[PDB]
């Protein structure tokens, strides 16, 4: 969805007074044929008859304005109301796809002078925007909420199963025991969950002010995931992978690749066939997923250890001389990642 | 219900063009009585006067000319609207139970013609379907995702029990301290869960394409139940049980009989009369579950690790070179049945 | 709530064809006034005019009768449509303490004659039944469907209070370190739980088949909660108390008296002033909770171990021999209690 | 929000006869216009003719007289309804920024009198209560819910995370490997939980009866999170802190300051600069939180033992006859600080 017409969204989401007002209209059952323009005496060829008012616009004013048959001209940024009950003529000529002569005539309007056109029916409840050749359908907020509620309890699922996966993978980590099969399969979660937020974030975005808790729902839910995923992606990959790359390993399985178990160990660098392979490879961690996050050592450093060390396995063993041969160890460092390994080992396994 | 008549269901699922236009006639509480034919020419016995339109279809179409009265026919695949503002005659010596002059229209017609013949009254909001002798009664989203939501919410609260009991069972599995109580009050709670899924599953269906955040959390709630419980039923019936066996044993429990208690203990081969007795009985786990689930071997490869330790307390006590003995078993395999047992005796007990 | 009233509540529950009939008279906004007898040749002192059916009841007849004016009267079964469009006279002397003439006549006719009568006025959705002198106010499902749906999502929390609270206690108890305060907290929010379960109920039967899914999610949440907080009362009480004597108890908790630190550690025996004292107090489990739920042991035959080892404490130290000098106890049952026990200290403590 | 206007908002409030009143009013779309007024004699100035009534208040009666044009007289405690039908004459020259004659009559009319004006529109359902130069809109139960459902479900969110981030604490505390950024984050997670609680708490008293669920959720939610958070700040602080010093740190952050990393770390007394040295800063837990908490030991007693032995640390490592040497502490107490430490290291660590 280009941000060009996101931008005029914006104009009538939950929150502002266009939107208060347009609400009402819908709540009456009182049409609506909205024109945004910023020079009024610009537009006399598409513009007639009405009453020409250049006053300051208010969700009241508006309001009691649809009451009026025919449409209302509004300046672009929603502060002024320049005329009402006006019969909008746009080019019979220009193509449109609409129904019934409310609808092709904001569609026409809208093509031919680039310029936002919102139409409203009297008996449907959504909010028809049109823009230069676009045409956007808003809804209501409690159809929304019912949409956002369901994908978030969907979300609160996957999570669940993240998280179990996850906590088995750190068993299998901390063992030493990890096949290709059990990191892409957690991988696979990942990625099918944070393809799901990007799939409700237009929803989000439309909800505007309404969507405040649901917004902080979906980031205590994911929050440190996609970190997560991509300090897996360089702890797995075949070859040593720079973080950007991870990150775009991410991006690109969330968005355009799809998440399955062969195309997951494909671009990770494992040259695998069934997936039924995947079970039968042997992989071990570089230990930056452990050092970052449980350590507190941040990457650039982390980079050394794994340098020397090359696995998680062989930096468990590594006692505070041995780690503190490593630059950007000291004895604090060298404490923290040998003690918080020691304890997890304990802990988990 | 019918694959026959389900296919027609489809046809005013949400979604389809066809139901958008319902629902706008069902919002503007207009009436609506749809004949769907091939060949509108074989019906001048049934349809009388109206306009021949023979025209392209299209949601908003249909919803203008149910603004007239009388019936509309439409074409079989939807893709062409034939008549408008017909009147429909149906022989009046064909029974119906159905009250007022469309619906009783609708069903005779529909049974007279062995074609679909969609119903709406102007002051309800459902949608009625006759097709041949069959009667579906299609409801609006709304009252869907509520009994869905409720459905899946009791889900959860069903499978956060069979969690529990897994749990525990996994203990006594791991100790070798298992009754036949403990593996029938765990199949019992996991032959309810699937059983909920399979009762809302025509609610699901019914709601198209409103239903795909409802289908993602029924499955990650229940992913992989149906094999536990199969593999429950392999390791615990009494005597050797095909997988095959084993899924017909739970396809019977989730549809056509009853768990209960001592029915389940009945159907695992265990000649029980009390279910007071179940605690009495002593049982040991074949080892299929921790084999597949966690040692990752092929059912076919369990088959040898059984024939040869015959239960899962003989195979954690077997070394690896004992385990090597086993045909379909190197080095690899052993390895993973070795470690992933007493991995998990440390960790659960 | 008296039972013979509820009986007739079951007539217009959702389910039921006669509640049907009303939900459709009240989408329609007509009124309804429906009389229920059993004889109609016997009331002609209060029956006056309309028309005189005798027809077999259906929920099409009704709501096309309530189109007209007056009342309608029915069978006691609703299985007979008797009157439509009648005139009601009950006696203009007999107390009301309701509004207008419909329901002030409902409310006279049910007190005068001892039968049901139903009363819908045009404009809000609720149906009212009077019955001698009670008046019952039933309410749509979408309105019951939130307050469930509230109560049970409130229960989740206070049961998931219950389970921490239980697992923290169940360490004290393995390691002999409970105080009065533990044991009492744990009651407490074992009785607050249970008493939400009882304020909610009425909700879930008014809902009628609506109900079901509700019920289910009732019914997991607290499934052997109950039993739980009688095996505490048993364990803890100052003096031995018999499981019935338990079951009273909490029943009184649960509705008559109030469940707050000081009086419930009151009614286990305990001569306490000031809460505060409570963390002063040590007490140790008798054992049943334990030999019951986790060893499996009948609570007639766990009576003879503690009257042996007189604690929990004392029973987890007992070997298998010491056990099995017990009367109901032989080398299965000897061998469950004290494996059972070792299992839970390794794993728990 | 004043509470000279919070307690006129309980008028109107669900759960009181005036508010059925209100509530039946919007359902007929009848419009309302009530003036609550203690003498009746004197305001002829604004109060003119209609009818003169003096009869008891009823939410019936206030029903069925909102029927006649213009306004209703009631008096202060809605216990009278003085007048009806009267029409309302404000003084003109008095500032309004409302809209329609209904509510710019309603605003002026408050103003001029410092009394309670409530009006409803025909066509909307929300309830304007102007008292003074104060104006507060109320909303239906079902907007608030749909709100309060959202928020509760956030704070089960936040709250997950926050007992993530104190089990993590935990194991730190106990190892004695906690660094300033750990702490720092678990109090910022609950002052951020606690924020969302005070937010959503003038939609759960403007739900009246209706919030009865709600609040026993943010309760059972909430329940111990404040005492928590003191003590995280008693344990963590840079110097010695009173128990009402750091509740006043915590009512701070939960009102008027901002829980940023740097901002929390200031307050505590560590002068840090950059939240990257957060991480760098190793600090000890004073003990307090485990003390009181698990030990059920007395802050009055503890700041003894913490006197005594400074830190968590030496506390694990005191024996009996060590910590018997305090003030406050016999054998009784001195058992339970050290068994209740040593039994959460050995099941923790
Ligand atoms: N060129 C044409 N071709 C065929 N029929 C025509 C027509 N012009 C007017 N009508 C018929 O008259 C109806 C009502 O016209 P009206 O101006 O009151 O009431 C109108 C008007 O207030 C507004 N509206 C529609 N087009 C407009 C425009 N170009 N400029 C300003 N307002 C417009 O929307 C209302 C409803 O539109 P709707 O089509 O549903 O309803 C239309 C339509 O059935
Ligand atoms: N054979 C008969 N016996 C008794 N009464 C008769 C009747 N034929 C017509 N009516 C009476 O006239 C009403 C309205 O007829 P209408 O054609 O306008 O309005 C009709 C019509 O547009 C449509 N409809 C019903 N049957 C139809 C059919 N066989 N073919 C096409 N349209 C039909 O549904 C609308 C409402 O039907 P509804 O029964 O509620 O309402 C009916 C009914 O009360
Ligand atoms: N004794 C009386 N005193 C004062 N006013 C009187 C009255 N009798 C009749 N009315 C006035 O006439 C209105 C409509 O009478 P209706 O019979 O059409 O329409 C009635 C009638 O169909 C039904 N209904 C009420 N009482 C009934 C009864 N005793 N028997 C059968 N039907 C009754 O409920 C409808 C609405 O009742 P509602 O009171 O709202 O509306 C009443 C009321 O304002
Ligand atoms: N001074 C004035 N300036 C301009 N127009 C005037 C006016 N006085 C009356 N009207 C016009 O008459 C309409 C209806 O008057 P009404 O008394 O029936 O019906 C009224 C009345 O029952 C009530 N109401 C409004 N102001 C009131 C007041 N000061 N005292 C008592 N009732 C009032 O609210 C209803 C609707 O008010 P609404 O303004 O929507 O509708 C008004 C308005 O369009």
């Amino acid at each position: 969805v280009p941000q060009e017409l996101i931008e005029k969204i914006k104009l009538i989401s939950p929150g502002t007074e266009l939107r208060k007002a347009l609400d009402d209209i819908i709540n009456a059952n009182f049409g609506a044929l909205i024109f945004l323009v910023d020079d009024p005496k610009k537009y006399e060829d598409v513009i007639q008859g009405g009453f020409w008012l250049d006053t300051d616009f208010s969700a009241e004013k508006l309001y009691e304005l649809s009451k009026m048959d025919g449409a209302i001209v509004l300046s672009e940024d929603i502060t002024k109301i320049y005329y009402a009950n006006v019969h909008l003529v746009p080019d019979p000529t220009i193509p449109t796809g609409e129904t019934g002569t409310r609808h092709r005539t904001a569609e026409r309007l809208a093509k031919q002078t680039g310029k936002v056109v919102i139409a409203v029916s009297r008996r449907r409840n959504i909010i028809s925007l049109y823009y230069k050749n676009y045409k956007y359908v808003v809804n209501q907020v409690d159809f929304l909420i019912s949409k956002v509620t369901q994908a978030i309890s969907t979300l609160e699922k996957y999570k669940d199963n993240f998280n179990k996966l996850l906590s088995e993978l750190e068993v299998l980590e901390l063992e030493n025991r990890v096949t290709l099969a059990d990191v892409v399969r957690t991988l696979a979660k990942g990625f099918e969950l944070l393809r799901i937020v990007e799939e409700i974030r237009p929803y989000i975005v439309e909800l505007g002010e309404e969507g405040r808790l649901a917004r902080m729902q979906l980031r205590e839910l994911t929050e440190d995931v996609d970190d997560l995923l991509v300090l897996l992606i360089m702890d797995y990959s075949s070859e040593e992978v720079e973080e950007e790359t991870a990150q775009n390993i991410l991006q690109d399985f969330i968005t355009r690749r799809e998440p399955s178990p062969i195309s997951i160990s494909r671009v990770l660098g494992y040259d695998v066939q069934q997936a039924a392979q995947l079970d039968d490879v042997l992989v071990s961690a570089r230990g930056y997923r452990l050092l970052k996050t449980v350590a507190r050592i941040p990457l650039s450093i982390g980079y050394n250890v794994v340098r020397m060390f090359k696995t998680l396995d062989q930096i468990s063993k590594a006692s505070v001389e041995d780690l503190k041969k490593v630059e950007g160890i000291g004895e604090k460092r060298a404490r923290a990642i040998s003690e918080s390994i020691s304890s997890l080992k304990h802990r988990k396994t």
